């Protein structure tokens, strides 16, 4: 009901900001009891948030806000299958995607778990048939390359897990000689990328779209379908294309065998769909189902930890509260996702959609316009890549709270005889230093003490007191990748739960889709019927005229592929 | 003085209230305003009519540029003055693409003949290399090239390389060849760079000015071990070259010193792709003529930026507009949104170019700024980013967007019977999204469409959110050079108005110092068994947990990935 910014716990945290402004992390980081209290741990995940602009009292006052906002109740209702997505009247049950085969999680009055595992066992049987070569192509060759066609949550989630599993030794062994590519952009350049160095006779296409009507995905689906027909004949569509969708009619009218359709559900948001057939099917073809099952079990272990653990030990709750503290009370509009792992190269782009599409909202869940701004701007590059890109601003420009992620055991250990440190040790040297560099800074007195010229000390001053948090993971196999994914999925839910918004709808995408259909009609009328440009403002009319002024080089209505 | 204390700054501050009394859905109906708020140079058309501004706002930003002596600073850069006052260095990335008979002095010596001496050396080497006469140890012609480097040695070339990969001309000249980048010190990146490569058909280019860069040289010694383990120690001079000015270490590394290619201290790292940093590897992949057209594209913008009046000056307009969005409208972030899959790696480069240049806290004289400068830059290509975070840009925090579209497609595709071509489907979003952000959708429109009253708040688009649109005629090497030079000069303009030094980077020093300290502690504990000493309680624990897992291979023994 009432806006969270109207409660006393919210106002109490606002007054608490003035006291924290009086503090500096250079002094706070010497307190052994403060540092030890501001940690959390679960299995192979160690969270150290001692470098936040906070004391234990700040965490205490954040817990009371979570109670006033009814955080625990909102969590339980999600797990129990209630339709907490109010604006769409949908359950929010991506946790059921990795629940064990015995659990009971109702939605619309029916337990969804036995049907979640029905698709898993169907994926497993297909993947075993596919990987053992019994699934053959039109020319009689076993398919070894898989293209997954999809946009948004059908792309970023799966791409993240695929990139992280690529260089893990056990996963990479199972994916020997197999490629998995993603065709996401409707830009025809992406189609040329997806099919480069590929043989239609040894390629399988997985079209991912709940509706099977998605404009971008279906145009690519029809495009690569013709690519298959152009080389193998019209009958090769059934043995070379499969679908992750529920519209069985369009799937068959597309030319795909309806039994080759793998279903997910409306209580599976796009940005929470990697654990569904959206991700499990392509990943089980590349790495096998045992590997993806370990990934699901990792995310499942965090779902239990998030649902049952007390708040002082609850890692996703701690993370979500500290982000609200940084965003809504310290005033930091952006957040940097900085994993020191090339395997996590595609983590930040997925967190980008997961966070901003969930929490980039302007009204509460009940439709009251928020007097404050919610979801932060999320970006990131892996260390040390991003370290040599934008850390200059993070140290001396605008303040950006940082998520540092480090892994103890290297996926691909390297050491050369005579080196001071192993390659992974050299990488982690920065993982340990940068958070301390942000917290302490370097005073002008330290600089003048080091005989630095007075005209340079202002330029070499580091103010410090800039917040960070550090994940230390035991390893990065399928299990730990699932844990990291679930941690962020729940953290974003916690932030949206505290802000009192709806983290699970996405109405902000419709207006751009509407106007795009209006432009598409204008393009068709001009290209095919020679109609003038009409119905647009003077700017759009001019830009459309410049675009359409370049006529095609291809004969009228004639197919062209790269 | 300080730009925030001038009347031109204060007059623009009050002007914000007048613009806040307008809405873009009304301003976009003015044909006079829309036509005046444009600019054009060759195949580059800039439409900024969707900025929260009028021609009067632009007139007042011009008077801020005059009070900031913008034209003075630009001339001093082009002329070769050491405007990088904190490092006492010229700023002459424009000289990398100047013609042979150009006159650009630093310390009274014309640097242009030395720029072309390297360029001529690159061309002669690239012809001998691509012709196959340059052979490996086993006598095989070299097919694949790995460029080792970090920061500006990585992002710039990656951007240009990714844009050229799918250009029809460039891709033809790069057939059968690979160009990979090894940037992360994470040994997972080493494993990926050498994945499915043969040392006998691989050339390595080490890009590091001093040849002392910690991450680059460890990767450089690592890939050197990979080569010598397969071909012998003698093969180094035949498979490895360098972009460096430290001739002693190049010869000590094993590389023939005459295979070292120079660049200079007045070339910023984030400004170095037009030097041998980029020109050398790109010429190996695409041939020198393709790269010279790229350089000629950047050169065309340099002349335009240096000579054109401010109302036709595309980089000056862009810099003043971003300063307007940042320092007066209060928008702390900027979205780079190219509707081109070929520009996939554009936003990561702009990220470093902008944030490392302008993420500053003090003026060029050493005065601490009472405002904040450099904005936070991020982006994904359309339509990828469209289906990721556009939810927030429409309904959450306001983020000024840069839209980049291309009239002609690098890879045109059309299927018979389709309503629009694949590229037209892409561009429909390019034209629609800026209008969607400008117009919004009022709750009166939604009620007029029989939307339930409870959902009206959630489907409302406030509109009046700013964007600008680039429309390029094509995306060949020439236009890629133009786009690069535009963003380099725009970033300089913003730093000139703010009165900061866009060309030093002291903010990266504290992290490298404390990383060296952690490197010492790691060696002392790995090789000498020393305890953890000299760190705060948090870093001590993190370090203790990390070192608790011991190397899994014999002492001081070489291990390579895969």
């Amino acid at each position: 009901p009432a806006l969270i910014s109207d409660t006393d716990q919210w106002k109490a945290l606002q007054a608490h900001v003035g006291a924290i402004h009086k503090t500096h992390l250079r002094d706070l980081m010497t307190d052994a009891d403060r540092c030890k209290a501001m940690t959390a741990e679960f299995e192979g995940v160690f969270l150290d948030y001692s470098r936040q602009q906070a004391t234990t009292e700040t965490v205490d006052k954040l817990f009371k806000l979570a109670e006033a906002a009814k955080l625990k109740e909102k969590i339980d209702k999600m797990f129990k299958g209630e339709k907490i997505n109010t604006t769409e009247n949908r359950s929010v049950l991506h946790v059921a995607l990795r629940a064990p085969r015995d659990a009971v999680i109702n939605s619309d009055g029916v337990n969804v778990v036995p049907e979640v595992w029905a698709v898993k066992d169907k994926i497993k049987q297909f993947s075993e048939t596919f990987r053992s070569g019994s699934w053959v192509g039109a020319t009689g060759k076993p398919l070894t390359n898989v293209v997954s066609v999809g946009i948004g949550g059908s792309f970023l989630g799966p791409l993240f897990v695929h990139t992280a599993l690529q260089t893990d030794p056990e996963a990479a062994e199972s994916a020997k000689g197999r490629q998995l590519r993603f065709l996401a952009n409707v830009d025809p350049v992406d189609v040329a990328r997806s099919i480069k160095d590929l043989d239609p006779a040894t390629t399988l296409v997985v079209v991912v779209s709940k509706t099977f009507t998605t404009a971008e995905t279906m145009l690519n689906a029809r495009t690569i379908k013709e690519w298959i027909v152009s080389s193998l004949g019209p009958q090769a569509v059934s043995k070379h294309m499969i679908a992750v969708s529920t519209n069985l009619k369009l799937v068959k009218e597309f030319g795909i065998d309806p039994n080759n359709a793998f279903a997910f559900w409306d209580w599976v948001g796009g940005r929470y769909s990697v654990c569904s057939a959206v991700g499990v099917l392509p990943l089980s073809l590349q790495y096998g189902f045992p590997i993806v099952q370990k990934f699901l079990e990792g995310a499942s272990s965090i779902d239990n930890h998030f649902h049952t653990s007390s708040f002082e030990k609850n890692i996703p709750v701690l993370l979500g509260l500290l982000s609200v503290w940084n965003v809504s009370f310290l005033g930091y509009p952006a957040r940097a996702i900085l994993p020191y792992s090339q395997a996590l190269e595609k983590l930040a782009p997925h967190i980008q959609q997961l966070s901003m599409e969930s929490n980039g909202k302007g009204v509460s869940i009940d439709g009251v316009r928020l007097p404050y701004e919610a979801g932060e701007i999320d970006f990131g590059e892996p260390g040390t890549n991003g370290q040599h890109s934008f850390y200059q601003l993070i140290h001396q420009g605008r303040v950006i709270p940082c998520d540092f992620i480090g892994v103890i055991k290297s996926q691909q250990p390297v050491y050369l005889k005579g080196e001071t440190v192993s390659n992974h040790d050299e990488l982690m040297s920065n993982f340990f230093a940068q958070p301390d560099a942000l917290a302490y800074g370097k005073t002008p007195e330290q600089l003048h003490s080091e005989k630095v010229p007075e005209n340079l000390i202002s330029h070499k001053t580091f103010q410090g007191n800039r917040p960070s948090l550090s994940f230390l993971l035991s390893s990065l196999s399928a299990y730990e990748i699932g844990q990291l994914l679930s941690i962020y999925e729940h953290r974003i839910a916690v932030q949206g739960f505290i802000w009192g918004i709806n983290s699970f709808d996405q109405w902000g995408v419709e207006l751009g889709k509407s106007l795009a259909s209006t432009v598409r009609k204008q393009l068709h009328a001009s290209r095919m019927e020679g109609k003038p440009v009409e119905g647009f403002n003077p700017s759009s009319a001019s830009l459309l005229t410049r675009f359409l002024a370049v006529k095609p080089s291809t004969p009228y209505d004639t197919t062209v592929l790269p």
